[PDB]
């Protein structure tokens, strides 16, 4: 059952790969890094002021040398970074919550469209896997520039936050600093808050015809004191942390869960670096990436004789079993029934699915639509987006067109999707986007403009198909080291299990703050 | 061969109501987002129906189309009806195809509740167009007209007819359940499949005054614009039946008004603006949505409110906590909730009056109505501070006797309802008649019980 | 939306198969006939006990005019007819039952292999349908050629009256005369029982060391005086079916449903006696039955480009929307799926299914198998098992191998399923099995051309509706003109047991 | 607490008894290795086309040394053995299932009525402890004797896969030879197929006007590459046992379960050899059984004043609280009574209830009569039937006539039911019955003294345990010394059962 590799550690194509996927995580860690020098500016002008930097909090919030995933870390790059959120998942006082911090040392704050978007984002995750939600809050709302991007559709972000209450999911936040005008119901819409003295403010209209102190307006004391709006005073920020950490850790919410051993890889997660071709058009087994992910590196083929180009079967990961679907190939309609019937089995045995897009897409021509291609696909998805197992998606090279939307990319809501940087996620290829524009042109001519129109439109297309371009419109909820893969999965499938496992005490209204 | 809207006369029965849905949706946005779509009446039965308007430039799917079938989606997955679509259809397609997915995994889990879908290829479907007619339960294809395929000939050579005709689909690849001749004939087809379902025999089985002045002389109530504390019972007065209303916790808060009312026979609770939500309006208001959940009453929000009351009083009397809870009533309410927006729809103002983003089942627009983050009051005052002090009447008050009056002007209802904030605008003196419409759809959803399965019905 | 007949009316054609259906009609009517003349041959023994016959005791139970549906009267019509029981569903005081009376009038009862076959039938269809289940009882005990043979299966019998108690439905019981070893349990598990005064004994053993008068061991006044075994202690048969009348008559069993405009065929459904060729290997259109069951003959075709030999559809029977799979041609890899999908549909919305079987089976060939067949002849089995809307069945003509399996005949647990008297269901054609049995034999001199046919004519006596009927393949023959009334009265109680809630409970109701 | 024994261990009766009864089981345990042997009978064939037997396939899909419970092994006996199924419940992977291998090398695997009865009980028992279902397939088609008697009702135990699929309840299949015509679909509504290259061929029709292969119409790489009927594609036997483990070992299936220290008994197992008189006639006490299976040797004794020939009580089988009843003497309305109430406090407490059978059935005589025997033995078998703690029956002795119904023998659907081999099952004793059939006919000359006991003698052919495990009246019979370590076995499948959650869904998994 074990899975023979192929590949050359001291060979030319390995060593290149190696050299090509390095480069793309470097790439994006280089972006990373220049985040957090620019919240470094801010660093003395937060201790002027005697306030912990946003990572700082989070630094003392979280439990030490317990695992921390991060998501979204780059959403919204240049798109006029991070959203102005640093938030993932990890354990407060041994329990798994989904943590958030208003990325206060860069543009004090300031929210930015695909804020909105990562912030409706967290809230799914936290819905989905029913995580406590914990948040360090010190903001200074939306980007003015983006109120109709924004406003109506930023009510829904409210809108979560009082059903989440009533599902049982607790809300703690921490506030830091502002939280002014519409941005004040976000604490107003926790469960618990904790207020930090002087440091501190919620109101929906700022002093800027009455004449008010900040601190009188909607200070700390105020709300602790007189109006009730939060439940904890806190001195400084160490000290809201750990009232946080308070909090959590007098929830009994691990032992609400039922009480409830495996082989590693034969290969090492380091070789995934070299797996994936430099060339990018040049095809691979989608079983190199499975050896070195899979317990065992064992992998139970599924109707691979039926079709080869969609690839299925069964694993484990960490002692979790999952069903896997990647590609070789073209969807061709044999593979769509495949993965559909694939999909319904693992439903049927309460098996996760892990989705490893390297799409291309359906398979085209007469031959095909006579065999189906339309109606396989479409029960494809319909099993993708019916079943109720945790999904699970790793974009790993190609993710195009509707090949996207058959292996679960975001619009079918997986649990969780990470893309790798080598990655490309695109409505199709620039080669088959620029042939087509030439065609339909060909005919609505000289040859010159055809040649610029179909190549300069590939060039385009192909240009934005970058993982950062993805990662940044929130297609993904963040790029991950090939390397980390495994480590990753794991994480993912213990958050699914405990999920499925865990009760919650809903209410018919969310907890009225009185 | 027909138009559009000529399907449409023929599809729906003559002279039944027929509610048409975000007419301007995207309108500058560049209108109606490549479709033509309502609720109405095919054989009896009420339908969520659609058709694409190839007459404006082919139709076209785009932020705003993606939007509309999304929202339309919603629709017919909370009132159960089935969803029977017309459909004919690269600016906009690299940017919104990952979210365009969202309208596929809709149809396949819509399918999976118990609604049906049913699609009449009038035209090209291609590419990922090609999985609406996939993922709908009934297809009807158009002889000679109809083609659908996820690549159209644009390294082979294939004609368009070889590689997906209605013929080839119809007959070889199963990929649909009927060949029409043209048109008319699929539309009757539609029609047939509609009616020949036990739709309404699903349901349970089952008088009022009317109001005391004329509700055709309406056009004058409001003024132009809408931020003044004029009369929300003026409107009650002629929606009500024999316009009566029972005032509710008036004397507690006069300006977050509330009470209930009887509109075609269906009680209802209003919640109604003259004036801002202080603490007490807030408080007033999520106790009574609360005891509208109680006695199972739906919710009616008319919007005209700047939003929440401001000062130390506010903040200290609870503003936050008050309007939190009223938040968490709105969002949490099961009742049905239904929207008008009258005038003023500002800030946290629409969000707790169940603006778009609280999910009423509906929300409808007067023309004449505002919706906006804040005021060009609030506005030229931002700008100024954000700039001013991070020194003079030059850059000071230059820039509010300026930005006042560039959205205290421009705030229009049409953006609104292109940005899809609604479900379209509405005659004013309509409303009544409206909301009754909308209160039956409502009711008979509360009422229908659904056959789900699990995984969609499957086209083998 | 129509069908259009094409069936020349006053033809000859026509008039020759509304004569040879006729015929079969008259044939199996006939036989109905000659089991209630052997029961009326004990008109006197009935008469001198003071007794009515069987059929008095049903006639008098059932309501004036009211329908009534006879099932499974030719069970075990060889095989030693009607199993000793007379039952069906009609109507007690405005309530739909399960009315079943032993045939007392026959054998003196008595209970066969075919009468437990018939027995747990009777229960499956009560328990599905919601019926309260109205029992005229006179047995003994069973054929002692069969008891030891039979004895622990007949315990089912006893297990589903006890489940069916707490289930909710109630089951009264009239015992007009024995009742006695196991049989006694009869009376035993019924939530209602009626004993008629000196003609009534219910014991485990009779007289055959202590002597005792069979009435001083289990006579009716004992089981309702002494022992507390009976509820109510009726004068005579007649004054029994008035009790039980009244015990229905009381309960609240209507008011517990929800309250709740057709057109007719337009082709007259008389017609359906002529539809079918005299000559069953001649192939005809399915539609052509469709068009005299449906209102305003009125049908909506589906997939049927994809493949024209299986064919679905919609329609209304009595206003009730129904989808409805036929049989022109065997069933392909493209009919399978198709039809596997249609029922999907009709789940989806809620339609029960209507099954008219004329199926030969299977398509085959390395064309059909390539693509398909088995995996899609499947995903229509499960479809058809699976599917929770009412499945009818009405067996029009053959009914052959995988294709009685495919299209909801007994396996596959129909709701109801009813043949036509032409309708033949066998594992296959004569024909088809005398050759295969040929070749397979002959390699493994003359006896070829005659072992072969030899065989085909044999065959075509496991055959016969008759033989059908007889083995519980169905649950009953009927004259085709019945069809549109029949599948409105089906379509009628499936829907009322849908809409009907119960009082469930753990042990069933205790008679302390 | 304890029961004190008084068989003498050392004693005579004791080794004759226990000689008696070492005879009945080498009896029974001959005659399951001459199935055995006609199956070795031919190795060769296999051999030569490179197969592993039946019982190689199973001993590969098993776990090493993990318990094996076989089910009905004589099934069929004489009725033209096993059914042509070799069938029981053992451990793939750590995970219990339910396994089931065609019985190849015995007239080439075939099935008939027996075999039909035998695989709805199997899918019965799957359904009910909800096992997943590995089988290893290869028959053909059914016994052309009974084909065209039994086509129809064989559709029902395609309907139960189809809706085992739908309960969430998964079906891996292994065709390593033929399943043709029908029996294609019993790999077709599997969820799982694997199929064996060169030995495996699945069609509706085999080749016997279009001419081909068999395999050109349905080997396993036609169904593999090219319809997609199956998921896995073996090189031979072996790799298909092979692969059918590695199915089962990727399941999350035991993660589905919650997660969860006993004293043996004072006296040895063993010793039930010895503790039932080798003459049957002879009257035992049923506790001198319960004191070798019990933990401690400990037994509450429930209510044995008020009625001491039913035995009730309360017991642990390796740590299982629970629930006994037995017979030491006929059933009186006392015992029936105590016995209804027994089975009510049992599911009152979530106490699983084992039925040790030897009734000759219920107490007679106007006295017991009068008494309420009818109504008090229907409440016994009320409870009985709906009750929904496990039931175990261990026919131990005498199960005759309605008592047989009473402590839960099989038509009241025990969820196991083994024999011991001096058990007898009969509608009565030979001897009652000829006396009776005497006295009946005796008044309706030389002719009593001898027709009368030669039909007693007769009804002891019907009445060893062979013709009841044969009849499928139980589960199997079983050496009197597995009794504990069998309920043990059979305690923890129930349990796991119970705390096993599934996941349903509308149709099944779809082959698409």
């Amino acid at each position: 059952p074990a899975i023979q590799s192929e590949l050359d550690v001291n060979g030319e194509d390995f060593a290149r790969n190696r050299e090509a996927m390095l480069a793309a995580v470097a790439g994006f860690r280089e972006l990373e890094q220049k985040v957090l020098d620019k919240a470094a500016e801010a660093r003395p002008k937060f201790e002027k002021r005697g306030q912990l930097l946003p990572r700082e909090r989070l630094a003392l919030l979280l439990d030490p040398g317990a695992p921390f995933l991060e998501l979204s870390s780059l959403a919204g790059y240049k798109l006029h970074a991070g959203g102005g959120i640093i938030a993932g998942i990890g354990y407060i006082a041994g329990v798994r919550c989904l943590v958030s911090a208003s990325n206060s040392a860069i543009k004090g704050g300031t929210i930015s469209p695909t804020g909105l978007k990562k912030t409706l984002r967290l809230q799914q995750i936290a819905m989905e896997n029913k995580l406590p939600v914990v948040t360090l809050t010190e903001s200074g709302g939306a980007n003015l520039n983006y109120a109709a991007e924004i406003f109506v559709e930023g009510a829904r972000g409210f809108a979560n936050q009082a059903r989440i209450s009533a599902m049982g999911i607790p809300q703690v936040t921490v506030v830091h600093g502002s939280s002014t005008a519409g941005g004040a119901y976000q604490p107003g819409l926790s469960d618990y808050v904790v207020v930090v003295r002087g440091k501190a403010k919620m109101f929906l209209a700022g002093p800027p015809g009455e004449i008010a102190s900040d601190e009188e307006l909607g200070g700390a004391e105020l709300h602790a004191q007189v109006a009730g709006t939060a439940e904890y005073l806190a001195e400084n920020d160490a000290d809201g942390v750990r009232l946080a950490r308070e909090i959590v850790g007098m929830l009994p919410w691990n032992a609400q869960l039922p009480a409830r051993s495996w082989r590693e890889p034969l290969y090492p997660v380091e070789e995934l670096l070299g797996v994936v071709p430099a060339d990018p058009k040049k095809p691979y087994d989608v079983r190199e990436i499975v050896a070195r992910i899979a317990d065992g590196s064992e992998f139970l083929d599924f109707k691979n004789e039926f079709d080869g180009q969609t690839v299925c079967g069964h694993l484990r990961i960490e002692g979790h079993a999952c069903g896997l679907i990647g590609n070789n190939g073209p969807i061709t309609p044999q593979g769509a029934a495949k993965a559909a019937q694939f999909i319904q089995l693992c439903e049927q045995s309460n098996t996760p699915l892990l989705f490893l897009h390297n799409t291309t897409g359906f398979m085209v021509g007469t031959e095909s639509e006579r065999q189906g291609v339309i109606k396989h696909g479409s029960k494809m998805i319909q099993a993708v987006a019916n079943a109720r197992v945790p999904k699970l998606t790793l974009v790993v090279g190609g993710s195009y067109g509707a090949g996207n939307y058959a292996m679960c990319g975001r619009g079918l809501d997986p649990r969780f999707i990470f893309a790798w940087p080598n990655s490309r996620t695109a409505v199709m290829g620039g080669a088959q986007a620029g042939k087509v524009l030439r065609i339909v042109t060909e005919e609505k001519a000289d040859p010159k403009m055809l040649e610029m129109l179909e190549t300069v439109t590939a060039q385009k297309l192909d240009s934005q198909s970058t993982a950062l371009y993805g990662t940044a419109s929130l297609w993904d909820d963040g790029l991950v080291d090939p390397r980390d893969s495994r480590r990753l999965l794991g994480y993912l499938l213990d958050i699914c299990a405990e999920a499925e496992a865990r009760p919650l005490k809903g209410n018919s209204f969310g907890v009225a703050r009185f």
